[PDB]
């Protein structure tokens, strides 16, 4: 049973909540290991927890790698977004993170530790501004600011640190000496004056991939990401990801799962507590599957539950009825299908003869109230009305999961086993377009108007 329940607090094996807020993983050896933050009575930095896992889902305590009582000055000041990173030459874990005074943010700096082994205690080494020495000054201080950052371990085994400095508005990416505890030169500023924040620096097939959120404090906003061959120049425009809200989260890291299938991009955000006035301590965790649609685009659909198989390395959406369905046309006879039985993004919805085929089979997950997830079996692509229209002739398709209310339909019974599928956003029903009889009839959305074209009986396979 290895599943996930987004927006919740994940619990340990001992049965506690995890605390590990604005966090990161690292995968050495057999196991990955979970790093994070969680402040204390008085909002403050009190530890860097570490948890350990195979399974990705059963989490076990292993302690604080990191303290407040590792440093003087870790003592009474802010810690957030620790990440931690591994060398291969010195065989030593290096962490980064970010640190403030505790009194205020004006001490934008970043900070080291290091371990010789992953869920040992870290040894604090100091905290700075990038580019102390060069005399550079940013905003009344010497040398780079430094806030929301994160790392990332290149093919070549180069190290990178990344922050937003120049007051959050740029972002910075520093390449690392060999040892990773250092800084060795400031490799690119990328999206300058575009003030993106929670970065997290991925690479694929050649290709560098930056997800990014936006700067509205607690509140979520809309994610974004852009990619390039490589890490100096070359980068994209922003391309949106997720909802307006990434699914009320903020990005925090992204790491790859390997497994014997093949490779699955993990995503890990926060649910805030701050945006309904709780404790830091009081925020939850939202995972989700990274897919790839191509090498330029990228998608990030919101399951409300998640299904992880590390070993295999598949991480897909979590079905508790796994009760397969077919929808049939009253007037065509015809059943609910997806054009040439694709699996792409955006595929036309159209009917066809029942053939027993996977693109015509569907999958019914309740979403509360009366309304329900019409997903396709071929692809865990959901029902969706185009472009969330209102308008009659709407066509429908089969788009990823975003939550969207133009997902969700509710099965009104009008007797003898079938039913009149009415969209949540509008109410207007599934409808097969000019109430075609022959194969690849258009799938649209249409008022109510009691024709048979609307009506659909759902039959178990």
């Amino acid at each position: 049973e290895g599943v996930i329940v987004n927006g919740t607090q994940f619990k340990d094996t001992s049965g506690n909540v995890i605390h590990a807020h604005g966090g990161g993983m690292l995968k050495h050896g057999d196991y990955y290991y979970w790093y994070g933050e969680y402040r204390d009575d008085s909002n403050l930095f009190l530890g860097v927890s570490c948890y350990r896992s195979k399974d990705l889902v059963n989490w076990e305590y292993r302690g604080e790698v990191l303290s407040r009582n590792s440093a003087p000055e870790l003592n009474h000041c802010n810690i957030e977004r620790p990440k931690v990173m591994y060398n291969a030459s010195t065989g030593e874990f290096v962490m980064w993170m970010h640190w403030e005074n505790g009194i205020n943010y004006g001490q934008a700096r970043a900070a080291v530790a290091y371990s010789k082994t992953p869920d040992g205690k870290f040894t604090y080494i100091r905290s700075f501004r990038p580019m102390q020495d060069t005399g550079v000054m940013d905003h009344g201080l010497p040398g780079y600011m430094s806030r929301d950052c994160n790392v990332f371990v290149d093919t070549d085994g180069k190290g990178y640190f990344i922050s937003a400095a120049n007051e959050n508005m740029d972002l910075h990416l520093y390449e690392l000496t060999p040892d990773y505890k250092n800084i060795a030169s400031l490799k690119a500023k990328l999206f300058v004056g575009q003030q993106r924040e929670a970065p997290c620096l991925i690479k694929r097939n050649g290709y560098y991939y930056l997800i990014t959120s936006g700067c509205t404090g607690w509140n979520p906003n809309q994610a974004k990401y852009a990619y390039s061959k490589d890490l100096a120049s070359g980068w994209s425009q922003l391309y949106n990801l997720g909802n307006s809200t990434t699914y009320r989260s903020q990005p925090t890291f992204i790491i790859p799962v390997q497994g014997s299938s093949g490779t699955s991009y993990l995503y890990m955000g926060d649910r805030w507590a701050g945006a309904w006035g709780g404790k830091v301590n009081d925020s939850q965790y939202v995972w989700l599957p990274l897919n790839f649609i191509s090498d330029t685009t990228l998608e990030l659909p919101y399951y409300d539950s998640v299904k992880i198989d590390a070993s295999s390395g598949i991480i897909s959406e979590y079905i508790p009825d796994t009760t397969r369905y077919k929808l049939v046309n009253k007037n065509s006879g015809k059943v609910l299908d997806v054009l040439d039985g694709s699996v792409d993004n955006a595929a036309q919805i159209v009917q066809w003869t029942d053939n027993g085929s996977l693109s015509q089979q569907w999958y019914l997950v309740d979403v509360g109230g009366g309304y329900k997830k019409i997903v396709n079996v071929k692809s865990g692509r959901a029902l969706d009305v185009k472009d969330e229209s209102k308008e009659d002739g709407g066509v429908l398709i089969q788009y990823t999961s975003n939550g969207g209310y133009n997902q969700h339909w509710k099965f009104t019974d009008i007797g003898d086993g079938y039913y009149k599928i009415s969209s949540r956003h509008c109410g207007k029903l599934i409808d097969v377009r000019k109430w075609s009889t022959e194969d690849g009839g258009i799938i649209q959305q249409w008022s109510d108007a009691g024709g048979t074209n609307q009506h659909w009986k759902l039959v178990l396979v």
